[PDB]
């Protein structure tokens, strides 16, 4: 599924992300737009031989088991295909382990090229939340 922005943001909205570890919304929005374009089916192989996964990218080599990537960890016990799902409610709840661990947001490398101090709230503007 292709999300349009303002349904990607109210479907965020509706699974706890606003403020979630203190990230508003638009931090959220603009991470999927750059990640992924909002298409829940988006993958990309990285040189390592893992693979990204989904509308926020999710890496197999910490996050899921795609039986591919030996020697990684499954550290939100899915698999990853999992995370191409047009719901989701997956995606979300990994998302929220994995800027639980530390790092924040920058574990999302175009947050921190592309949405990181910028006028993140410009992503949910127009929008009925
Ligand atoms: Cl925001
Ligand atoms: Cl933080
Ligand atoms: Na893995």
């Amino acid at each position: 599924k292709v999300f349009g922005r303002c349904e990607l943001a109210a479907a965020m909205k509706r699974h706890g992300l606003d403020n979630y570890r203190g990230y508003s919304l638009g931090n959220w929005v603009c991470a999927a737009k750059f990640e992924s374009n909002f298409n829940t089916q988006a993958t990309n192989r990285n040189t390592d031989g893992s693979t990204d996964y989904g509308i926020l990218q999710i890496n197999s080599r910490w996050w899921c088991n795609d039986g591919r990537t030996p020697g990684s960890r499954n550290l939100c016990n899915i698999p990853c295909s999992a995370l191409l799902s047009s719901d989701i409610t997956a995606s979300v709840n990994c998302a929220k382990k994995i800027v639980s661990d530390g790092n924040g947001m920058n574990a999302w490398v175009a947050w921190r090229n592309r949405c990181k101090g910028t006028d993140v709230q410009a992503w949910i503007r127009g929008c009925r939340l």
